[PDB]
């Protein structure tokens, strides 16, 4: 669609448990939840901002490791 | 039988180039690449070495129920 494209995730058992309890478990509902987790995992702050990390780990063991 | 669940996900334009431009952009293949940074977003540690946190980056998760 490009501007708000759907993809199928679409996830190995553990990983949609992780990623629905994440959701479920804690309070966000995966598609909310996997987006808030995901532009928090690649686009990090909502402004506290105590925040400087190793999500430059995400990166680099995604990315060196890949 | 279902040891791999769907959704849609479904994102809007930042985040589907984001994660898509990280996946490379697109050479692993973001139902590869989404799955491989969220099995690093929501399941490290390696001790440092490299690396722990997303810290600081899932209390941005913390932040999205805050």
């Amino acid at each position: 669609a490009r501007d708000d494209p759907h993809f199928n995730f679409r996830m190995p058992m553990e990983v949609r448990e992780k990623l629905k309890f994440r959701a479920e478990a804690n309070g966000r509902s995966m598609n909310s939840e996997l987006l808030q987790i995901v532009q928090d995992a690649l686009s990090k702050p909502s402004p506290v901002t105590g925040y400087r990390n190793d999500a430059e780990r995400l990166a680099d063991e995604q990315s060196e490791l890949v």
